């Protein structure tokens, strides 16, 4: 839905997306092709000036090796951490 909602998530005026981000980053990373679909929306969000969330991307670092699933999108992922560790 809000994957989906990220071609509604780049409009021009952004009034509620500034009160409903910093809501929906953490209860995203509850829990956690599920993996992959998390990546996708970390990589869609990114930090607003206002981080302590860092710890649980590197979870997807940790468990980037030792399952299944590769690291194509992983090592993208894993970019995308290091983006928002720098901002």
């Amino acid at each position: 839905f809000l994957n989906h909602c990220y071609v509604d998530t780049e409009v021009e005026m952004k009034e509620i997306y500034t009160s409903n981000h910093m809501w929906k980053l953490f209860e995203n990373f509850l829990v956690d092709s599920v993996l992959e679909k998390y990546v996708t929306e970390i990589v869609m969000s990114i930090v607003t000036t206002f981080l302590q969330t860092r710890q649980p991307v590197f979870v997807q670092l940790l468990q980037g090796v030792f399952r299944v699933y590769h690291c194509n999108w992983l090592m993208p992922s894993q970019k995308a951490s290091v983006e928002s560790c720098i901002r």
